[PDB]
C-alpha cells in the first residue's frame, strides 16, 4: 500500500487515488512574486490557549500528536477562513537532509521540515464528515529550518524514542502547541488538499511566511523514527514528503506585503 519509496512513492499514488491528479492537490511551489496581496484578508486568530493533547502516534507515515476535539478548545477562525475551524491533530513532514523535507516550496526552496496543524470546520460535525466538504478543513503549515532549538519542540523530541515503530503510541497530555509559533502570523492562502492519500480536496490552506528554527539535534530524533512496525524490517522514516504539485486554476494570495 502507499508509502513514500520507490514502488509505492507519490509518482504511484494516483493509481489507488485518481485524485492525486485532480484540479486542487496539494502541495505547490509559492511563487512570492506572483502570489497577490488581499487587503481584505483578515488576520488569523489561534485560538490555543485551552488546547488538550492526548496522545502521540506512530501512524507509519508521520507522528501524529492528537487533541481533545469534542469541544471548540483550541481553535482557528479569521484569515481567510469563514467559521470556526477544531484543532484535531498535528505533525510534520521531514527530510534525510537539511536540504529537503518541507512540501510547500518557496520560490522553489525547499525547508528542512514542514509542520502541518489540522482543523477542522464545526459546521460539519466531526472531522470524518468535514474531509467530504471543500471547505471541510483548514491546516496550517509552518516550515522548519535548521538553526537554533525550538524549545517548545523539546518535548515532542524527547517522546519519539517511545513511538519509533508503526502503530506505537503514547500519553501525551498537556502539550502547548503556542510553543511551535513562529512570532509573525503573516500568511499565504490557497485551497488546496490532503498531501497524503486519500488527497481529498478539502483544505484551505494557510502557510505561515516565518519559519521557526529548530536544531540539528531536534530533526536528527526525527529521523530515527520507523516506517516500519516493531519486527518488521528497519527503515528510516526520513523524506515522507509529496512533492509540490501543478498550481492549475488557482491563486495564492498573500496576507502581507
Ligand atoms: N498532510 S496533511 O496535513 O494534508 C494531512 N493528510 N491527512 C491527514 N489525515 C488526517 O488529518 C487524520 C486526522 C484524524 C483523523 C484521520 C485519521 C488520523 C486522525 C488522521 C485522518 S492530514
Ligand atoms: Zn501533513
Amino acid at each position: 500500500h502507499w508509502g513514500y519509496g520507490k514502488h509505492n512513492g507519490p509518482e504511484h499514488w494516483h493509481k489507488d487515488f485518481p485524485i492525486a491528479k485532480g484540479e486542487r492537490q496539494s502541495p505547490v511551489d509559492i511563487d512570492t512574486h506572483t502570489a497577490k496581496y488581499d487587503p481584505s484578508l483578515k488576520p488569523l486568530s489561534v485560538s490555543y490557549d485551552q488546547a488538550t493533547s492526548l496522545r502521540i502516534l506512530n501512524n507509519g507515515h508521520a507522528f501524529n500528536v492528537e487533541f481533545d476535539d469534542s469541544q471548540d478548545k483550541a481553535v482557528l477562525k479569521g484569515g481567510p477562513l469563514d467559521g470556526t475551524y477544531r484543532l484535531i491533530q498535528f505533525h510534520f513532514h521531514w527530510g534525510s537532509l537539511d536540504g529537503q523535507g518541507s512540501e510547500h516550496t518557496v520560490d522553489k526552496k525547499k525547508y528542512a521540515a514542514e509542520l502541518h496543524l489540522v482543523h477542522w470546520n464545526t459546521k460539519y460535525g466531526d472531522f470524518g464528515k468535514a474531509v467530504q466538504q471543500p471547505d471541510g478543513l483548514a491546516v496550517l503549515g509552518i516550515f522548519l529550518k535548521v538553526g537554533s532549538a525550538k524549545p517548545g519542540l523539546q518535548k515532542v523530541v524527547d517522546v519519539l524514542d517511545s513511538i519509533k515503530t508503526k502503530g506505537k503510541s503514547a500519553d501525551f497530555t498537556n502539550f502547548d502547541p503556542r510553543g511551535l509559533l513562529p512570532e509573525s502570523l503573516d500568511y499565504w492562502t490557497y485551497p488546496g488538499s490532503l498531501t497524503t492519500p486519500p488527497l481529498l480536496e478539502c483544505v484551505t490552506w494557510i502557510v505561515l511566511k516565518e519559519p521557526i528554527s529548530v536544531s540539528s539535534e531536534q530533526v536528527l530524533k526525527f529521523r530515527k523514527l520507523n516506517f516500519n512496525g516493531e519486527g518488521e524490517p528497519e527503515e528510516l522514516m526520513v523524506d515522507n514528503w509529496r512533492p509540490a504539485q501543478p498550481l492549475k486554476n488557482r491563486q495564492i494570495k498573500a496576507s502581507f506585503k
